[PDB]
């Protein structure tokens, strides 16, 4: 038992494990957080480290005006003929009858290189994935999504096959699988393991109902019988349990002849005024990601330990590679180039939102659009990892309007964000703001106004995150800190608690800076620190 | 001679009223509509000639994802130093405690021209205008939007110096006048008349407390002093009135030395089991353009006829000029370009959502994404601009999955349209289906499926609006129609039903072609009719 679940912590859903040798890859979905999707590598399934974002330019990737929570869902990543392979979806819609999205192919040599430009394969449904079958043909499978009044949105598992050298699927499509009474059928993936085609699927959708289902063929296009004791991953009958929304799966062979499962799972927060068995709870870190170990039986594999998976698994029988950290926990902005561990929303960090030379030794962000709008947001931000920990920033702001501010940030997405500013004020001058957005209902809770002197260069902001709750401090020396007695519920930065139709990120902290006058004044950030604590 | 009102029917809000010598031209505001901005011509101000659509390429206009009714709010066209200046904004957030977004300027020679790239003015708030002093300084005035909890989000009208040597605003902004207790001050437009400077604004939000008010000063920067009877413009007091939401008002001077007034107003339809003193109806026409004529007393403009407006209004000593009609009622798309009835949702008509020279004499329209995207939709539509009136086209479509769907759509934004469709159905191949979406919530109403013979080569779709019912009609000959007995209310694609916090553009009729399977099957319609009624 030395894999510790979840290996991916804060918001890294629907993984996609890849074996390439004696190397592991998984991928993740990204959504509206840019650069597009995160691929981790691992040599024991152990430990992993971020390695690449290979959606790095507006050709492969433009989700300028994305809605919350569109964008870059589940991907797919495989080695075949000396090349990955990442399919991915950029969703358009994700409220109403439709989900417009597209499906596309980009290719590199190494997960780090430099990825080629999109091969557009359908729109028919989300989850598409690529099966390289044992024959060299190629087949992209992905769920069927059903607009329809009187059907079920989810109108099962579509099969079609592309051809490397056209470069486009060919023939006509066909529905291989339709579900199971739990239905919400997605997140299609093919093996060939023995005298089988298996077909793994998600099932109830990525709530509390979640699953895997498996099912298996000696024929590609079926039909399939499913697991006798199918789902071969689930939590939904252990409400207590502290991995659920166990599903949307991906099965790995070891190079050591060892069987592996990764999944999605999120760890809530629970009410102790509730029921655990109506409110199962609420997930600010999102849906993180486990990897379970698989044995067989009469040519059915089962989650060792259970369907609802384990904390502590059984780790391959591979030397152990422990890895260098890939963020330093004060970020001192001495790079060039920002840290992966930093994304921004929807487009590219371009030095029409900020600069890391500018002034040097920090990060410079040029005041755009407030905190609420999908298009241009100076605002650069990183997960929140662990249920405890402190970020910490110190900004440099002189505002001359009340239409600026800058400086912390805890954000979900558009309508769900607590921020802690420097702002002006045409009576007080500089001061320190707390603003509230829940569900888009606008808040500024604050008492008593926080006047900056004029003789403070560098204001000191910080967050501390203690599980439940979060409290903002700040200093003007960084000696002296003074705590804003505003406590803020972290279960309000989370997947179960915002509204709409796309719920599929986690909590963020960054750096920001709005100026929503049209003078895109700058904020410099000194340096970023982001500690875990117990 | 008489000015009938409104004198731009349908959707045609916001107007910016402009005299250059003998001729008049009245922009008004598009919103998530392709191309932006409409400006009209006339010679006499009872008969209007679209003349021209501005924002053309997406450097000027560029609204992929805009939410709907956000993009080009009120725009203010003006002429000095021999040029036409158009002061524009690109609305991205309409809801909630902000309301980002930037103002733009362009410019022209002639209002059909090429205008030119934008300068980037500020963002402050919308509503710009471009006030030309007699000095020759150029200033910019537009609304302060303030997010603030505690604070009314209308914070007053700012006034900051233009250079045109730098192409930026210079100096710092003044904020000039903070409204009376109607407050949603909004829509500056700066005038100087005699001795003294005339600040208008709107008051009272758009729906049905709008208000136009006048303020005037010796001094640019003011202070303003409010007219002794404001509001100039109103009808809040009148809910029977034939003319509601009144405001947003532009004063023109005519060459013959008479005063007008351009406003927007609503015509709305109501429920019989209401009081319209409570209810004052729905407007499927959505904003219109009237004009009113000024008088002068002591100093002030008054609006003949009191303030609420009149339908028929006293026409200036100008010759008469009618003008011809600029769409043909039967469009058969023998033209390579989209007449300028037509329009698109936030991007040009390109080659990848339609073309009129692949299939001669049709609109070929790519099936791209559903009528809820605010991203790529092959859809091209025109105004409901009459009460009463029939569209009809004549499609070849032959879907070969469910995915797949092209017709006739009447539609108000994303959330808030009907389409009837020719689609494909696993077990009977080609039908013909109803598609409701009422505020997101989908539905598909007709009970048994209309199956479409695989020898028929058109189907014919008309849709007959008679105010407050509309219903479809298909054809597979031309000859004989079976209509679909499944009434549709025409308020449902008005202002005054969708939800959400931008309710500002109206009803649209027009063709669409979706393939949410990736195959972007086309549609090709043989023609468009359109065609009103005298009630």
């Amino acid at each position: 038992m030395k894999i510790t679940n979840p290996v991916l912590k804060g918001f890294n859903p629907d993984p996609s494990i890849c074996r390439v040798g004696e190397d592991y890859y998984m991928a993740v979905s990204t959504f509206e957080w840019f650069p597009g999707v995160q691929i981790y590598h691992s040599k024991d399934l152990v430990h992993w480290r971020l390695a690449a974002r290979p959606l790095q330019k507006t050709s492969q990737l433009d989700m300028k005006g994305n809605p919350d929570s569109g964008g870059v869902w589940a991907p797919c990543l495989s080695y075949a003929d000396g090349q990955f392979w990442l399919i991915y979806s950029d969703i358009k819609v994700v409220d109403g009858p439709f989900k417009d999205g597209h499906n596309y192919l980009v290719t590199a040599s190494e997960v780090d290189g430099d990825w080629s430009e999109p091969i557009l394969l359908n729109s028919s449904g989300f989850d598409p994935s690529l099966f390289h079958d044992h024959s060299g043909k190629k087949y992209v499978l992905n769920m069927l999504w059903d607009h329809r009044e009187k059907h079920h949105s989810f109108a099962g598992i579509a099969l079609q096959e592309y051809s490397v050298a056209e470069k486009k699927l060919i023939g006509q499509r066909k529905v291989i699988f339709k579900g199971t009474p739990i239905k919400l059928t997605e997140a299609p993936h093919l093996y060939h393991i023995g005298d089988y085609y298996y077909l793994l699927t998600a099932e109830g959708g990525t709530r509390y109902e979640h699953a895997a289902t498996i099912a298996r063929s000696s024929h590609i296009e079926g039909p399939y019988e499913v697991h006798p004791d199918n789902p071969i991953v689930s939590a939904f009958h252990v409400p207590e349990h502290p991995l659920q929304k166990c599903g949307h799966a991906s099965i790995v062979q070891t190079h050591t002849n060892e069987w592996y499962l990764a999944h999605l799972t999120g760890r809530p927060i629970q009410s102790s005024k509730e029921s655990i068995f109506q409110q199962r709870g609420w997930c600010p870190l999102g849906r993180e990601t486990a990897i379970q170990k698989l044995e067989w039986k009469d040519g059915w594999p089962y989650v060792v330990g259970g369907k609802e998976g384990t904390l502590e698994v059984e780790a391959p029988k591979i030397e152990e590679k422990v890895f260098a950290p890939t963020y330093h926990t004060v970020d001192e902005f001495k790079e060039s180039t920002l840290n992966r561990h930093f994304q921004t929303l929807r487009i590219p960090f371009t030095d029409q939102i900020g600069s890391l030379t500018e002034k040097p030794q920090h990060l410079r962000l040029f005041g755009r659009e407030s905190l609420t709008s999908k298009f241009t947001q100076a605002f650069v931000a990183r997960r929140w990892q662990s249920f405890y920990f402190e970020a910490e920033t110190a900004v440099s702001f002189f505002p001359e309007n009340f239409q600026q501010a800058a400086g912390l940030v805890n954000y979900y997405n558009t309508e769900n964000w607590t921020a802690l500013q420097v702002t002006y004020d045409e009576e007080l001058g500089r001061t320190l703001e707390l603003s509230v957005c829940q569900n888009l209902a606008f808040s500024q809770p604050l008492t008593h106004k926080i006047i900056i002197p004029d003789e403070v260069t560098y204001v000191y902001l910080k967050v501390t995150v203690r599980k439940e709750t979060y409290k903002y401090s700040y200093s003007f020396d960084q000696k002296e800190w003074k705590e804003i007695d505003v406590p803020f519920e972290s279960i309000h930065l989370s997947d179960d608690f915002i509204r709409g139709g796309g719920f599929f990120t986690g909590a963020f902290v960054g750096m920001q800076c709005q100026d929503t006058s049209g003078e895109r004044l700058p904020a410099d950030f000194h340096y970023f620190r982001y500690e875990e604590t117990d």
